[PDB]
């Protein structure tokens, strides 16, 4: 794999985001004899800046190691300026904004598709020692209406994300995976609640005493049993107490073919 893709061969669309580099695009990917390919285009205004660039960069690096189906994928790099990263692109967009308008149009058994997709990928991350630290509904894109996926690495980051962090990770800035199960516990609560954010009207400061106490997100109207019981697994203080990515991607397949 050359990775280096002549610019010409992409067709700038509109500005779908920015990350901390710059603006995220949508746009085209034309090559001869094929159907032109949809993709998100990452750029970095006043990149060069030469140390810039290789922060930037280093996000495709970052995405090129990781190779599933429920992770976007790189597709291809520019690296003359102005310099820009070609992924995948996940054509109905944001997954909360997804929930919130399909609402009346989703059935039990998508949601639960969606967190079981997810939980697959981070069953991937944790088998290479990758820790995502930011995952979270506001993180997940909508490639089909039975297709939810990772999105970028870089531009996931960013919030201290108080309300969706482990507490070990806020008291002691521990990141494991059992950290990353804790945050994925979150991240299927806004699955069963359709895009509703945890903790609404509560401040930050406010969050970290909360769950100190052993207050926990309350489980959704028409969540089943065993999936709460599964999430608030997640959410043990102890992080050796929550389940691996591996038995979660176990338990949510039974739970997945039991809803269906
Ligand atoms: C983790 N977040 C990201 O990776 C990301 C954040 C903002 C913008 C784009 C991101 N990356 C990304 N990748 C692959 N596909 C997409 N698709 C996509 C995302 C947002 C939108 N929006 C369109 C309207 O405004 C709100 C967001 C549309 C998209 O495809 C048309 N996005």
């Amino acid at each position: 794999r050359d990775y280096e893709i002549q610019r010409e061969r992409i067709e700038l669309g509109r500005c779908i985001g920015e990350g901390q580099f710059g603006d995220v695009h949508q746009g085209i990917y034309m090559s001869p004899e094929n159907p032109a390919m949809a993709v998100a285009i990452k750029t970095c205004k006043n990149c060069t800046s030469d140390s810039v660039r290789e922060k930037f960069l280093q996000e495709a690096l970052t995405m090129r190691q990781f190779d599933h189906p429920h992770i976007v994928k790189l597709i291809g790099v520019i690296t003359e300026n102005p310099v820009w990263i070609i992924m995948e692109l996940c054509t109905l967009g944001e997954l909360r904004s997804f929930l919130q308008v399909r609402k009346f149009s989703l059935d039990l058994a998508s949601l639960i598709l969606y967190a079981y997709q997810l939980s697959t990928a981070l069953a991937y991350l944790e088998s290479k020692r990758f820790v995502h630290r930011d995952i979270a509904a506001r993180n997940v894109l909508v490639s089909a209406t039975d297709c939810v996926k990772l999105g970028d690495f870089g531009l996931s980051r960013y919030m201290l994300p108080i309300k969706w962090m482990a507490p070990e990770s806020i008291n002691f800035r521990r990141f494991t995976s059992a950290s990353d199960v804790w945050m994925f516990g979150v991240c299927m609560w806004e699955i069963l609640m359709h895009g509703v954010k945890p903790f609404q009207g509560v401040k930050n400061n406010d969050v970290i005493g909360r769950i100190e106490n052993g207050e926990r997100l309350p489980m959704p109207p028409n969540c089943p049993p065993t999936l709460y019981s599964l999430m608030t697994k997640c959410w043990a203080y102890d992080p050796s107490r929550r389940p691996r990515f591996t038995e979660l991607k176990a338990q949510l397949s039974t739970i997945l073919e039991e809803e269906k």
